[PDB]
């Protein structure tokens, strides 16, 4: 996150920290995720497309720092890694960038809800918050575009949803942004998600209930003028999630 505020997992019960083991033994952070149901996590396909082995991943819940085992956390493994069957990556835009990771602990059980481990509701058919709505994003991603290390503590920030016609203007993303994607950004371009945040939650309070409306996907740079952050429009993929879970 660029700018924003430092927060602790208690505020983001449904945020999943996804890691990956390397030959030799080191473990680096990869991407974020959202707790769908006790046994499922949803993220982005571009965080696993290159190393499609369910065995190389680790998924943490209730973890507040990168190199610390926060009180009440749970360590998991990927029982099933399902990727959208039509994914492609262009110069900027990423298509069908949605993914399902069916988690499972060494003992064979799924997540166990608590004060620090919760789930968010999926959006419903054709019901997306209007443009200009404020929503939050979370991740252990960069705090600057020139840093190579991630913040040791979880961060969060708020942005505003941008209409589709406004995201297709020449000085924005032209025809690169498609109707199955959403755009969000700070009207002052000082705060925004960035590299390391991909796959993470974009939560909008829709008609009372906190809804998972977007999945961090792509964007030109981080917090750059007229260059919003593009997210995966969950509502569109409901039939996919349902039939695939
Ligand atoms: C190491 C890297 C090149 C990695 N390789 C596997 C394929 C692949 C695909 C996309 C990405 N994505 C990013 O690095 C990446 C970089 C910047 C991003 C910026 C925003 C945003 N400005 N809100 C929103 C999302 C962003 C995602 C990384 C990789």
């Amino acid at each position: 996150i660029i700018g924003g505020e430092f927060t602790t997992i208690e505020n983001q019960p449904w945020f999943a920290a996804i890691y990956r083991r390397h030959r030799g033994g080191s473990v680096t952070y990869v991407c974020g995720g959202s707790l769908m149901s006790p046994c499922w996590v949803i993220s982005a396909t571009h965080c696993f497309i290159d190393y499609p082995k369910k065995e190389d991943y680790i998924v943490y819940l209730g973890r507040s720092r990168l190199n610390s085992n926060t009180q009440g956390e749970m360590k998991f493994e990927v029982e099933n890694l399902i990727l959208h069957k039509d994914y492609s990556a262009d110069t900027l835009a990423h298509h069908n960038d949605i993914a399902l990771l069916k988690i499972r602990s060494k003992e064979g059980r799924c997540a166990q809800p608590s004060r620090t481990i919760q789930t968010i509701c999926l959006p419903s058919m054709y019901n997306d918050p209007q443009f200009g709505t404020s929503c939050e994003i979370t991740g252990f991603g960069k705090e600057n575009s020139t840093d190579y290390l991630y913040p040791e503590q979880l961060k969060m920030t708020v942005v505003k949803l941008i209409s589709h016609r406004e995201c297709q203007q020449p000085h924005y993303y032209g025809s690169e942004v498609t109707t199955k994607m959403l755009c969000a950004a700070d009207p002052q371009w000082k705060t925004d998600s960035c590299q390391g945040d991909s796959g993470g939650p974009l939560v909008c309070s829709l008609q009372g209930r906190m809804t998972l409306t977007g999945i961090v996907s792509w964007g030109r740079g981080c917090a750059l003028k007229d260059k919003p952050g593009v997210y995966t429009r969950v509502s569109h993929f409901l039939p996919w999630i349902r039939s695939h879970t």
